[PDB]
């Protein structure tokens, strides 16, 4: 049942900065958690899908708890694009209902 | 780009239990998050195929950080079952390598 991975699960701020990325990033694209944590997604954007990957996470935040799906290309470690197909969706607070963070997994298809 | 839902994320403890669930596990298979926190993953499992997700449990802690992937039954809150194809990797603590949760990628086939 053991699979190589494909996809990895990152958790964002409402402006696109990784504030958690699970350890198969360096599997999928080449990075450590600690070179991603505490920079922007759009930073490791190919620049034409830089506006599409901008607008999943404006309206993402706007209708909270809708999910959102995006294809772009994402600068791994060893310098290709790798096309990524990346669902996002905000995580409310049960409490107070505000949002926490935005939950991605990104898929590298 | 907005997606209807068809995967949702878990946390479990070794032994299956819930302690996370993403509110998309409405969409996925009808249950609240509150309905299915604090029950194990095999209470939803076809019973035939509870022993390749036990397996599943087993395997992912003994090598830690490896992903499984499994496919299974799960018994939807409209009392259908539907075929999950679920990944499982065991998230460790960034400074001592001890596994933290086991985090489970449910997709709805």
């Amino acid at each position: 049942g053991v699979c190589q991975p494909t996809e990895f699960i990152s958790r964002h701020n409402i402006e696109g900065i990784f504030t958690f990325v699970d350890h198969r990033c360096v599997a999928t694209v080449g990075y450590q958690p600690q070179e991603l944590l505490g920079k922007n997604i759009v930073e490791f954007c190919h620049p034409e899908d830089q506006q599409l990957l901008r607008d999943s996470f404006q309206q993402v935040v706007k209708l909270k708890g809708q999910v959102l799906s995006v294809m772009f290309r994402f600068r791994s470690k060893n310098q290709e694009w790798l096309w990524m197909r990346t669902s996002s969706f905000t995580f409310q607070n049960p409490y107070s209902d505000e949002i926490e963070y935005i939950i991605c997994t990104n898929t590298n298809v």
